[PDB]
């Protein structure tokens, strides 16, 4: 049962890789698997280290981590402060057009309720973007109890994403990492775990997305086009978090298009990015799930050395592991 440092480090490094590599194709509407496979080859031969920069996905991931270390019992005010101060420090990391206002509002003295800026988004409807899920992995790595994972995924997500679609997307991504983490579950048990939890929480949309995943996994050679059409590859959590989960699950086996000299974590990241659209966020999420599942053994030296801040990430993984051991 017990989660290893290799799993915590794997998840965080998987998350970093997915963001840094996915970022190179973000928003390019026609992205082809051939471009990704050529990208990876170039990457492996780069002489200089640290050439791939992380984006807001990692900036927000680090703020989550720093809040949990400072306030292990979960302090949404501390976390809110860290999101806003990181934005203020490095505003060009690639934040969504909507979420900038929450950070600007949190930095002002006008709000005492840290959830209120998020409540105000889109004419009071709140954001359904995937920004809550892109950064949420560390909750499942820090809190062994699945209920803490659910409630803290929601509250952390709700700092910016007040639509149920946003925060239920965050809960689902946290759950996927949570269940990926405990053992090496089989595809069917993992999905059964996920379908069961989301039924309770719903996020209805996400539940039926999980059903579509079951169907797809029961087929072979499903074209990208069917996955993009049915699961999505968009900015919305509904159109990215299930897609991240599918990429992970699919790449548990050989994909005929990806050379099988790439390991599962590499395949997952490669496959994820090939879906196009919001490539940095879908890959960071799929990479977190795969990293938690397969661990650091599949985070290869040549891949990880190419990301900005890999060392700080590895360090932060050690501190997350120590805080996971404190909760046991
Ligand atoms: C560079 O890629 C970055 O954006 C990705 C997402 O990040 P985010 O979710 O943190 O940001 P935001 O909360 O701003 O929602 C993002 C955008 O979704 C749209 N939108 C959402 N709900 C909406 C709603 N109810 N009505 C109308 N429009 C809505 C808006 O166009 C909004 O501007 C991530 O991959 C990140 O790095
Ligand atoms: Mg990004
Ligand atoms: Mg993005």
């Amino acid at each position: 049962p017990m989660v290893s440092l290799a799993q915590v480090r794997g998840a965080l490094c998987g998350a970093l890789l997915g963001d840094c590599m996915g970022a190179e194709f973000e928003g390019s509407d026609a992205v082809e698997l051939p471009d990704v496979l050529e990208f990876v080859r170039l990457l492996e031969k780069e002489k200089k280290a640290g050439t791939l920069f992380y984006t807001d996905d990692t900036a927000m991931t680090r703020a989550v981590i720093q809040s949990l270390i400072a306030k292990p019992d979960f302090d949404e005010v501390d976390m809110a402060k860290r999101f806003a101060e990181e934005y203020k420090k490095e505003p060009t990391r690639g934040y969504g057009a909507g979420v900038v206002q929450v950070f600007k509002k949190l930095l002002s003295p006008k709000y005492s309720d840290v959830f209120q800026p998020a409540r105000e988004q889109f004419d009071g409807k709140g954001s359904y973007g995937n920004g809550g899920a892109m950064r949420v992995a560390s909750i499942a790595l820090a809190y062994p109890n699945i209920q803490d994972v659910i409630k803290f995924a929601r509250r952390s997500a709700q700092l910016t994403h007040a639509s149920p679609l946003g925060y239920n997307g965050a809960i689902l991504q946290a759950l996927a990492v949570h269940f990926a983490l405990q053992g090496e579950l089989k595809r069917d048990t993992f999905l059964e775990q996920l379908i069961g939890e989301m039924e309770r929480i719903e996020k209805l949309p996400f539940c039926s997305r999980l059903k579509k995943i079951k169907e797809f996994l029961a087929s072979s050679n499903v074209p990208k086009a069917d996955i993009v059409d049915e699961l999505g590859h968009g900015i919305a959590a509904l159109e990215s978090v299930p897609t991240a989960i599918y990429s992970f699950l699919h790449c548990m086996e050989s994909d005929p298009d990806i050379p099988d000299l790439y390991n599962n974590l590499q395949r997952t990241i490669i496959y994820s990015i090939s879906l196009g659209g919001d490539t940095d966020t879908i890959a960071t999420m799929a990479g977190a799930i795969a990293g938690a599942y397969y661990g650091m053994d599949q985070v290869t030296p040549s891949w990880k050395r190419s990301c900005e801040a890999i060392v700080e990430t590895e360090e932060s993984a050690v501190k997350l592991y120590e805080l996971y051991c404190k909760q046991l």
